[PDB]
RNA sequence: AGUAGUAGACU
């Protein structure tokens, strides 16, 4: 293992009195600062003045449009709807409808839907409602639930429903008419939500009947509760339409004793992508969800009125939305219950709950892209306005570019512009959906975010998105062009140096760097380097650059690789895996990452931009790279990671929030003395210390170039350079860079040049590539980019230091996103002698003392920015701000204290299952919960989490008196069956935060077998009955539910294979065959190609509509129900009869706020025990650091196996089962200011947590 | 007609 000698960057060793001397004059220069100070008149002039020149943008309108998903209404309060409820409402509503003298097409083809239903024979009737075992095909009804009505029975009408398959218009927001319309709209329907219609261990649960009273009790009542219960059984009947076979058929069902019907028409099916499902609504007037100006028709059939809505053309990821719509503003709604309690001190009063949780219900009804964008916006007004500098004309400028659609938006800017106006005028903070003033910040953000979070991901428009990445790689790309053939390549590559500047035909631009500001930055990072040498020495060695390639972790994964150049001019899409099986069926070696790099260099940097698909209003990057360009960015990456362990002010390498924190105490720790100056004759000064937040905030416009210079010159404490020339031939590899654009985007443009059209297909040249220079690559360099930015504000800390050295000044940050400190220097008294002083030194000589004088902490500002901007980075002027008080640091709040929103983490418990079975989501879904536990959420949010990600778990399978009910089968009681059985969840939040998910089975079992070792009773052998049939088929089983290289090895070499090597299954191999075999294993298991073959996840969840009767799960090799497998349990359990198997496995037993630790190699000694052959003890000797205490820590380990539990591992059954055991043996938590890190002093602040308005001791 | 958009789409 040799490095080849690269070629080095070469060096000008700078002086760093040419820059200083530089800096002196740029100080006595006329410099405005950047951002604009916070007064109320400024931000009314801005809406103003953004307001008067806006109609002339877009097109007027003349009616606001739609944005409810779904109309309805309800009678009283709601029952939910079952299959006999079902039919005789539907004969009902239908008798109804035909009545209606049709007019409107919608009203024609109501009528015709209605009409062809009432001709249904009596026994089709029967097979309509008929489950999917029983049903047989007639004549009209060819699936269940569905019938056939045909096109030559339609009036003219209904085929134009069935064939109607510039600026923009808005809302004139500047016309106080129109705003108090959409007002008045949005009102009623607010106002109609919330009509009281009326309704329908053991302390952790006597707490929760005080929560669940003081809001549970209240919102049960309401209109929004019922109609919630309502729009799921209207989607549990869209998502039982929306499969294939059934969706190319019509349906009629009717809901709420037949008031409101639901027609669903033909339709393209959901499991295929870009299709829509089609339906209307026909409802009596009332209490509900109506929007009058958007319904179809309204008709007078004998005294009542009915209202026909329009038609309806809804994706598969909205109809998931509305399905979980009750539980998500519920969700929202008990959060917003638990800040205000926090904030106040006492509970809400009903009123002001009512209208937060009927405002978060019509935000999670609507759905819209637009709305999303406004809530996106406003997360980043809110603390642009409450700051005392900021640059929020930027902001409210980029708030008004859009239409304004329909009537929910205009509503929304006028509520936000009135609430913007009144933050800047003045704690005292109101609230956005009531009418609440606070009293501390974190709450009304907290607010605002819990509104962005209500929306899901992926909103926008597909082919409009999709090109809307490519944009800003194109466009820096054009700029980087211009600059190259103004200035050359030499300065593009190389940079300019102080003397360019000065002569003036270079300026700091952001694609271009300074020779000098790089080279001394890396001279500032290396005096902090010099000193742990030892340290810097040991990392670099510890990233292994001799391990062999492909027998890490990370390039044998499932990520997503570009592959080799099609024939249409693409690339491929393959799988890091399936290229790490490709390279190695002709390496001949399995070689390491050097020996790769020197492979493989001679091909150009590849990549493609693959969409995100977030929340946020314009949608990011992520590319996929060659298999070459992770190897050169492996490498630039593992030098640079073990150089910024050693740095504390760099964030990306580095638990991240304890760090922070200390940071801010060390600050907040300076400004307490009190620093003071003697002149020359002797006047003592003094002054004050004062504290300046800069929350900055950004880099596609950024020379990658700047890394060479800026890594020759770093000591790394080595005895030889021949790595770092390595890593800087590395970088000299990445400046290029072809850019695919891709084959949707190339096809969407081929089906039409107008004129942005038509420029960037001239960048592409008539191709489907091209070359960008200089290019970042959204995060494939993070740590280079933060270590660079450390290193260029240390060398801002010292220069300031030696331009004023009488002034003891303060400076401090955190690179993630960053946050400045500024310690600047209050003059204190009102005496005018710190201004003589600043003019004995200003005659003097030192013109530079002319910008400290007054405020002085913008002139550290400028300076600061400066330099960075001589670094190529460019502090953001639209989303930075500047306050003596509140911070905003990578997600979270922070106020001196800290404040996670946590929310995200809730609404994802109901949302996104792995899809692997009951036992598998169920398990994810409490996951889920208790790490909102972990990060603020209260006992009992995180148990009203449990009970409703549980309940909507059971119904999504069915095991509830269900189809899949388990306790009509079973003869043990619904607490007795083990979970995987579908059983009782044995759900509670103070035993899965303290314990595992998996105790509860445990407990089960044990309970079994105690009974049984003192009685030898019956239903005690069938509760191990039922334990031993999971093991047949988590410390049980569990059962099983439903390319390229995958057949290499047959199925019985694979088996064969695993019998003669079970080291591999701790253990990846180093050589290349047992790789090659344990890579084919990795492919042919079939969770594994499973999590490829079904990458969208909303399939998935969807494809819950199937997996219910269907053969899903696997028994005796075929494919079953699920009801015939717990026929086969309570079989096997009843003929069961037996205890130290079962031994062996029983035998495992108001403040502020911080973050603290929560805590209760190893892999290679549980290797060391099945190590056998020669091969395999080496692999398991590369696996280990120390590879010679190995055989002394096994001992160790062996008995202290004994030592609690009471095993042997020189009994071989129990060593394979227990891995778990000590794989299990640091979950971060934001507790109380009076909390410490050991777990048992945060076990007490969960129990003494769990009344949120009464003192518990204990 | 719905989703979407100041980039021509889909049912």
């Amino acid at each position: 293992f040799n490095i080849p000698d690269y070629k080095p960057q070469s060096l000008c060793q700078p002086e760093i009195t040419n820059l200083i001397q530089y800096c002196k004059h740029w100080l006595t220069e006329d410099h405005d600062f950047v951002f604009k100070e916070v007064t109320g008149n400024n931000v009314m002039s801005s809406f103003e003045n953004n307001e008067d020149v806006y109609m002339s943008r877009y097109k007027e309108s003349r009616k606001p449009r739609n944005f409810l998903l779904i109309q309805g209404s309800i009678q009283g309060p709601y029952l939910p709807s079952t299959i006999s409820s079902d039919q005789c409402d539907t004969r009902i509503g239908c008798l109804e409808v035909l009545k209606v003298h049709p007019e409107t097409p919608v009203q024609a083809i109501a009528v015709d839907m209605a009409y062809k239903y009432m001709e249904l024979n009596r026994d089709e009737i029967i097979n309509y409602y008929n489950p999917r075992v029983h049903f047989q095909a007639t004549q009209s009804v060819k699936e269940p639930g569905t019938f056939k009505l045909g096109l030559s029975q339609l009036n003219p009408m209904s085929k134009s429903i069935l064939d109607q398959v510039e600026p923009l218009e808005s809302i004139n927001i500047s016309s106080q008419i129109q705003q108090n319309e959409c007002s008045r709209i949005i009102e009623s329907i607010l106002s109609n939500l919330e009509i009281n219609v009326g309704e329908v261990e053991l302390l952790g649960k006597f707490y929760e009947n005080e929560l669940s009273k003081y809001l549970i009790s209240i919102l049960r009542k309401t209109a929004a509760w019922h109609i919630g219960h309502l729009i799921r059984d209207i989607t549990e009947s869209l998502i039982a339409h929306a499969g294939l076979k059934r969706s190319k058929y019509w349906s009629i069902h009717a809901y709420d004793h037949g008031g409101v019907i639901l027609f669903i028409l033909p339709s393209k099916s959901l499991e295929v992508v870009g299709s829509y499902i089609r339906y209307f609504t026909v409802f009596k007037d009332g209490i509900g969800l109506i929007d009058e100006e958007n319904l179809d028709s309204k008709v007078d059939i004998d005294g009542v009125q009915w209202c026909f809505s329009k038609v309806m053309s809804i994706d598969l990821n909205r109809l998931l939305a509305l399905n979980i719509a009750f539980e998500k503003a519920l969700l929202a709604t008990a959060t917003w219950f638990q800040y205000y309690t926090e904030d106040q001190g006492h509970f809400p009063l009903q009123h002001a709950l009512r209208s937060v949780f009927s405002f978060h219900f019509l935000l999670c009804v609507s759905q819209k892209m637009k709305i999303c964008a406004i809530f996106d916006n406003l997360r980043y007004l809110i603390p642009a306005v409450t700051s005392l500098y900021s640059g929020y004309e930027l902001l409210i400028e980029k708030f008004f570019e859009r239409p304004f659609k329909s009537a929910l938006e205009v509503y929304l800017y006028n509520i936000i512009k009135a609430l913007l106006i009144s933050l800047a005028q003045n704690g005292v903070y109101p609230s956005l959906m009531s009418r609440v003033v606070y009293k501390h910040y974190r709450s009304l953000i907290s607010e605002a975010t819990t509104c962005f979070f209500l929306f899901e991901k992926g909103l926008h428009g597909n082919l409009n998105e999709e090109a809307k990445i490519h944009l800003e790689t194109v466009e820096w790309a054009r700029k980087f062009e211009a600059k190259e053939r103004k200035y050359g390549d030499i300065l593009m590559r190389e940079g300019y140096t102080i003397d360019a500047i000065r002569v003036g035909d270079v300026q700091v631009e952001q694609q271009l760097f300074c020779q000098e500001v790089v080279e001394l930055s890396a001279e500032e990072l290396n005096k902090y380097l010099q000193a742990k040498s030892q340290v810097l020495s040991s990392n670099i060695m510890n990233k292994h650059w001799d391990k062999p390639y492909f027998s890490q972790t990370r390039n044998i994964s499932l990520k997503g690789m570009s592959g080799a150049l099609q024939e249409d001019g693409h690339l491929a899409a393959s799988v890091t895996l399936i290229e790490a099986i490709r390279f190695l069926n002709r390496s001949q070696t399995n070689p390491n990452v050097i020996d790769m790099y020197e492979q493989t260099k001679q091909h150009k940097a590849q990549a493609r931009i693959v969409r995100k698909y977030q929340r946020t209003e314009a949608d990011r990057g992520f590319f996929i790279t060659t298999l070459p360009t992770r190897v050169r960015l492996e490498i630039i990456e593992d030098y640079y990671d073990a150089i910024a362990r050693v740095v504390p002010e760099e964030y990306i390498s580095y638990k991240k929030i304890l760090n922070i924190q200390t940071a801010l105490e060390k600050a907040l720790r300076w400004a307490s003395g009190s620093s003071e100056i003697t002149t020359s004759t002797g006047n003592v000064i003094k002054f004050k210390r004062r504290l300046m937040y800069v929350s900055a905030d950004a880099s596609p416009g950024d020379n990658s170039a700047k890394f060479k210079r800026f890594t020759q010159a770093l000591y790394d404490g080595l005895s030889d350079e021949k790595l770092k020339c390595c890593v800087v031939d590395a970088l000299r590899h990445v400046y290029e860079t072809e850019f695919f654009m891709s084959r949707k985007l190339h096809r969407y443009i081929d089906s039409m040049h107008s004129e942005a059209v038509q420029d960037f297909l001239d960048f592409f040249k008539g191709g489907v590539s091209a070359t960008v220079k200089g290019n970042w690559l959204q995060g494939n360099l993070n740590k280079c980019s933060s270590l660079f930015g450390a290193a260029v504000s240390l060398l801002f800390r010292r220069i300031w230091a030696e331009l004023f050295p009488e002034l003891e000044c303060f400076f401090e940050f955190a690179h993630h996103d960053a946050l400045f400190i500024y310690g600047y220097l209050e003059p204190e008294d009102d005496g005018t002698d710190w201004f003589l002083y600043v003019s004995q030194q200003i005659q003097a000589g030192n013109y530079h003392w002319h910008a400290v004088n007054q405020e002085m902490w913008k002139s550290m500002f400028n300076l600061h920015e400066h330099l960075l901007l001589m670094g190529s980075i460019k502090v953001s002027p639209k989303k930075t701000t500047v306050s003596p008080t509140n911070a905003e640091f990578l997600s979270t709040f922070f106020e001196g204290a800290v404040s996670i929103p946590f929310i995200k983490i809730l609404l994802g418990s109901l949302s996104d299952l792995p899809g692997l079975g009951f036992f598998d989501d169920l398990a994810a879904a409490q996951s889920r919960c208790v790490k909102a536990m972990d990060l603020g959420a209260s006992p009992q949010l995180a148990q009203l989490a449990v009970v409703i990600c549980t309940s909507k778990v059971e119904r999504l399978y069915g095991t509830a008196g269900m189809v899949n009910s388990p306790v009509a089968f079973l003869k043990v009681t619904k607490a007795h069956v083990p979970i995987p059985l579908g059983g009782d969840g044995s759900m509670s939040i103070m035993e899965l935060a303290t314990a595992g998910i998996g105790m509860a089975d445990k407990n089960i079992l044990k309970q079994a077998f105690y009974s049984y070792k003192h009685t030898r009773r019956d239903g005690d052998r069938y509760v191990l009955g039922l334990f031993k049939f999971l093991m047949s088929l988590s410390f049980v089983g569990k059962v099983q539910w439903k390319f390229e290289f995958y057949d290499q090895f047959s199925q019985s070499y694979l088996k064969s294979w695993t019998n003669q090597h079970p080291v591999y299954d701790y253990i990846i191999p180093r050589g290349r065959d047992n790789l090659l075999v344990y890579l084919v294993r990795k492919l042919n298991d079939p969770s594994i190609v499973t999590a490829m073959t079904m990458q969208s996840p909303l399939q998935l969840r969807f494809r819950m509509q199937a997996k219910q009767h269907m053969k899903v799960c696997k028994l005796d090799g075929e494919w079953v129900t699920f009801r015939e497998v717990l026929a086969a349990a309570d079989s096997f359990a009843t003929k069961y009869n037996p205890l130290d198997l079962f031994n062996t496995l029983v035998s495992c037993t108001h403040r502020s706020k911080i973050a603290r630790t929560f805590t209760v190699p190893i892999t290679a000694v549980i290797g060391y025990k099945y190590a056998s052959t020669v091969d395999e003890i080496s692999d398991v000797l590369d696996s280990s650091f120390f590879p010679d205490s190995l055989s002394a820590d096994l001992q160790v380990m062996k008995e202290g196996v004994y030592r609690e539990l009471g095993l042997d591992i020189g009994l071989p059954e129990v060593l394979k089962r227990i891995a778990p055991l000590l794989y299990k043996a640091s979950r971060v938590v934001i507790v109380e200011g009076n909390v410490e890190g050991t777990a048992e002093s945060i076990c007490s602040y969960w129990l003494r947590s769990m009344s949120l308005v009464k003192t518990i001791k204990v």
